[PDB]
């Protein structure tokens, strides 16, 4: 696995902490992975095998990639690690994975999460046409971490602004409800927190009955679940879906 | 009363002369639950030791940490409807309120709602409380055929829509429609609200009508042809005695 160093902070929004890897270790690296995966390694006292947290590649240049991390209620050993680490220190990363970015073969857009999927939406609204039409809508922290972001004028950015997840999985889907629906063919594309992942799911397969080619869902966290815990959850409910 | 303090995180064209902004934050916390319809007041802040201006706006709709105002883009901008075009998110705004909502009388059985489209987003929230086999009908003055909009009301509240791009100094074009609508049989209920003139006009066509008791005949000046706000307050107060 690779070895990367940090060489940069940056305090992006109160609770959105983003550091820089890069060095020697980055040789390598393929190019052009912005929104794909990559995983982080904690070595563990006493156990050969490190723990690991999933991240997004927030951006990419030639010998440096930045990571964003959401400082969450509750510190795991990863939002531990980005508030800790100073200039110099060097962190263990696997992947990138495969990106998984919204469909682009559409009329409208339709991209959702809270904090833990706010980097991978930056980039996809970088990735929509000029002229795309639609909602981004963005579950933050605060309003101070409202960010300014990059999109096409007629993507209409919404901010839904919640102090503490909720665990009936409300906010998201209760103000995508509230919003007018859009006709033609679309796109969706949504990450967050598993209650609101399965809440939005479900009224946007009744409201707009995409097909899987169109309709990406994924959750990313859920309260009460360290990253292991996790896995099992959402495996379970991907199958459970599918089937 | 110290005033709330909410951020501007959501601006969506309804119509073209409907324009929804979304309010919340931290400032929002406390906020009484289940108050749509109820009025606002938007504070606009003025030059020295002038205190702020003052204008009435309805919720339209209500959730966990956020309220949609509705603003009609009319012809002649005061404070309120220059900032709704001119504000972007992230700003923030003074609003005091929420005053008590004046919800149509549900002991009836049927039901009249009629305004202009300073009414529509109580008139919109009054057609969501009727229940499912109401019976009546829900009249509303717009702007232009495009101002019209796909209201959720039950099937037999029959919506009618007044084409009008200026409003009417005699206040003819609601009551005109309404007189030739045929006459509903039962106990009633009523509900109206727009500019001066028309509202004087229907209250006068419906106390002859139906001549229904307060408790069933609610009746509004929203606002008045040639007045801001201050100067509606007084005449609207004058009005409201001599009856
Ligand atoms: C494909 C993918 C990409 C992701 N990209 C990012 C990214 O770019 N940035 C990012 O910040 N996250 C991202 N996440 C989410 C991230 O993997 C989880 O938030 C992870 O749990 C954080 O690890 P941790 O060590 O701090 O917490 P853990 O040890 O896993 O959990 C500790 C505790 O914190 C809670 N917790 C975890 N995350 C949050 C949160 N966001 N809000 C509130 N409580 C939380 C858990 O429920 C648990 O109680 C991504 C997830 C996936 C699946
Ligand atoms: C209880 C209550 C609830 C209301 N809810 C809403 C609401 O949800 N949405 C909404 O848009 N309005 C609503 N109104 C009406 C709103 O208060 C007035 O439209 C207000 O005058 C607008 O403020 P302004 O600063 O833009 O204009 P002002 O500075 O008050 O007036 C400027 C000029 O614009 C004219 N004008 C004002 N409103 C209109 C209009 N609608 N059409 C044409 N000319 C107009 C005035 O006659 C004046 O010449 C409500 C009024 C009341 C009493």
């Amino acid at each position: 696995p690779r070895e990367l160093t940090v060489i940069g902070k940056t305090q992006v929004t109160p609770h959105m902490l983003r550091i820089t890897l890069g060095g020697a270790g980055f040789a390598g690296f393929p190019a052009d992975q912005e929104s794909a995966y990559i995983k982080l390694l904690f070595p563990q006292q006493g156990d050969e095998r490190p723990l690991m947290r999933t991240y997004t590649i927030r951006q990419q240049r030639m010998n440096e990639i930045d990571v964003d991390f959401v400082l969450h209620d509750t510190d795991g050993p990863a939002s531990r690690w980005a508030k800790s680490t100073e200039i110099g220190d060097t962190i263990q990363i696997g992947g990138p994975g495969l990106k998984k970015l919204i469909n682009l073969n559409a009329e409208w857009f339709l991209l959702a999460g809270d904090m833990t999927a706010l980097p991978a939406i930056s980039v996809n609204l970088t990735q929509l046409p000029n002229n795309a039409v639609g909602y981004a809508v963005i579950e933050v922290l605060s309003e101070a971490d409202i960010q300014p972001l990059v999109h096409p004028r007629n993507v209409q950015l919404h901010w839904v602004i919640n102090p503490e997840a909720d665990p009936e999985g409300k906010p998201l889907a209760e103000r995508i409800a509230q919003l007018p629906k859009l006709e033609g063919q679309g796109a969706v594309w949504l990450a967050c927190e598993f209650s609101s992942m399965r809440a939005l799911r479900k009224l946007l397969k009744q409201t707009y009955d995409l097909p899987k080619s169109h309709f990406y869902t994924s959750s990313y966290w859920k309260i009460g679940c360290n990253e292991g815990e996790h896995k099992l959850v959402k495996q379970q409910d991907e199958q459970l879906e599918n089937n």
